[PDB]
């Protein structure tokens, strides 16, 4: 019934597409569009790693504290990363690593 491991290109398509009809907020519907994947798996793709939007462009000391820690613990394993920080896609992490902590 529920399929693990990597996202495709296509199911990625699709979660972008379906969250532009039923906005960030209706997980559970916008997952039944998804040959087994569940809400929770979509909404964490979208906020760690599909998610356009820029917020905040500031990053606080906290934040670099976290990724220094994680990065000692696993290396450049970007998308693990991303799931420790609320606010920031892998992305997101991965270019302020190579412009600024680094
Ligand atoms: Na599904
Ligand atoms: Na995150």
């Amino acid at each position: 019934e529920l399929i693990k491991g990597p996202w495709t290109k296509e199911e990625d398509q699709r979660v972008i597409k379906l969250v532009q009809k039923y906005g960030p907020k209706r997980w559970s519907v916008i997952a039944k569009h998804l040959k087994g994947r569940i809400g929770k798996q979509c909404r964490e793709r979208w906020h760690n790693h599909l998610n356009p939007e820029v917020k905040k462009t500031s990053w606080t000391e906290e934040e670099d504290r976290i990724i220094y820690q994680a990065h000692k613990r696993l290396g450049n394993r970007w998308a693990e990363i991303a799931k420790l920080l609320p606010g920031r896609t892998d992305n997101a992490i991965k270019n302020h690593w190579n412009s600024t902590m680094r």
